[PDB]
């Protein structure tokens, strides 16, 4: 049974850069509502798997996708972010960064747009690809998880849904994503950057 | 040149269902970018269509249809809504809501669970569909426009976007429905429903 | 654990409109395939959910989704055939089709144009809203099945693929959809469709 | 005013990995359809524009991606392959192949398993990121083009529509796929290569 990870911090513990009135709502609600809503379809998906009733697998596709990705999304997002973040990373991950994208403000560029430029729901990712064995910037729309559509491990992401923000910053998404990188964990990006190694 | 529609009220012309701050917002800000990239979008697509240049074209219809499906959706919705709004219609569009979907209550319940159905951003919309004569509800994702999408001729449209209501409701969108239904201008809904007659 | 069906008929059995050749490559291959994907595909399901893999399970919706429903489509498609049939149906079949479509003539231009409008692959059908308890055309593409993803009950689908009529009819779709009027098993589409009065 | 290319050899110069019937088909009927549909489709695509009608443009969308992706991906094709072709590239271009796929023949199988994996109508590629400086594979669906929607510089293109192998290979893709190696044209995709550089 999926259960909801506590943050790993208290809610007002990123301000001023992301509210603790967004914290508590995106945690306690958005996040609280996929997990139940997850475990809710893999249930109903047990059943119709086990009755090999393929029609009502397909019919909850939509759901588990949606609620399954919104705990995935979600429960890496919150360890993606730290009071102490910030700053840029140091060692092997920093010099992906400066050889995959050029340089770190580079690459701040590059994750920038593509969260910016989500026309809808969706999130902004910094991935790694172990075929190419390079790390490349994607991004998904609504709650499509990284991995399971691209193959993609996710290493940080860019909540830009309109809920992530809104109450803050209103219609500007870009100051948003300004302020974000003020609380980026580098120390959780890096550790499942190296976790790609083995 | 395409151009921002006055609002045919006050911006609290609606309060307190939809607080005047996101008239204001949604407005001003959302529908008003919306505007002028669309006017960029198509100044860009007459060049690429005057050198044959098929990618270009290609590639610019992502921002053809959401800023465009922008303008056009918004500019419905205003007339949709109003201080006056609320109840129900009455005359040919009434007697085909009972005759399509059993009573009008059945129909409010239909439309708010297309509403409340979209994953991620998106409209519900009350259309008219030409070829079967009848009503019709459809959800469509982001700004992807109803006519230009489903052929289907839009009546009322509901903007389930979270800009368009979580300052107000938050992550509730079940309240944000339940509201609306007070401001619906019937009157328009009513004459874009006669239009399809003729 | 999903087996082939059988065909309800010989190979040759609809020809000259489908030839042998057809009939007997996408009965024992394509269909076939499709089956033995989907018990492999559900297995890995039934491992990535006992586990709790949202992510393995997300990954597998699209194998799922294309190789069920191409045992869903094809399953519905055989019985949808028969080699005493074309012609029109009768009773509140042929009722239903006047009143939801104007005429049996204007029913099969309409099933006509949307499967010979689908742009790649894809399947034309006819099934039924039960929600608005009329008939519906609609065209679904690739391999997703019509209940599955659209909630309308299937009851006669036209395979559009080219493997469905290329070998015969080469790139003239139209020539193939003329053709295959003369093979429709009404007496199966009549027992759809009344199976879903009650 | 877009044109049909003449084929830079005879129909059945290919031959016999890809058959002079499905040559003729593939360039005079498929190919020539998309070429007219385009010319059609963006007259009015002009007179929608002249006239602000957004709602026509976001219509005709769906017809200009497909005819005009379907003349785009079709011309590059025809230069793609060469009677005398074969074989493997040099220079700097088998350098990239070994620098980002390891070697020419675990590119080949990439190509080959993204070209075989396309679930429905589709292309398997070979490209060229801009952004990255380096090579990339990447499947497109239908007719959708790489460049137009993805921003990647197509060197080498798979046509896996079925109509590009069935009459000969029937079901079995993947001895498409190992036959198509023998026409490649590498002097055509080298030239696409360099032309990236500059
Ligand atoms: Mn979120
Ligand atoms: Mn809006
Ligand atoms: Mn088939
Ligand atoms: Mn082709």
């Amino acid at each position: 049974k999926h259960s909801l990870p506590d943050l790993p911090y208290d809610y007002g513990a990123l301000e001023p850069h992301i509210n603790a009135q967004i914290m508590q709502l995106h945690h306690s609600k958005h996040h609280a509502a996929a997990v139940n809503n997850l475990n809710v379809t893999e249930e109903k998906y047990q059943e119709a798997l086990a009755k090999g009733d393929v029609t009502a697998q397909i019919a909850l596709q939509p759901a588990l996708k949606f609620n399954g990705g919104g705990h995935i999304n979600h429960s890496i997002f919150w360890t993606n972010l730290s009071p102490n973040g910030g700053g840029e990373p140091k060692g092997e991950l920093l010099e992906a960064i400066k050889r995959d994208f050029g340089s770190f403000d580079k690459f701040k560029e590059k994750l920038t747009a593509a969260s910016v430029g989500v026309q809808g729901s969706g999130w902004g990712w910094l991935g790694f690809n172990k075929e190419r064995g390079h790390l490349q910037i994607a991004a998904c729309p609504n709650q499509d998880p990284l991995q399971g559509t691209t193959g993609l491990i996710p290493l940080l992401g860019i909540d830009v849904w309109e809920h992530a923000y809104y109450l803050q910053y209103k219609n500007v998404r870009p100051d948003y994503l300004k302020a974000i990188w003020n609380v980026i964990n580098w120390e959780n990006v890096t550790e499942r950057y190296m976790a790609c190694k083995k």
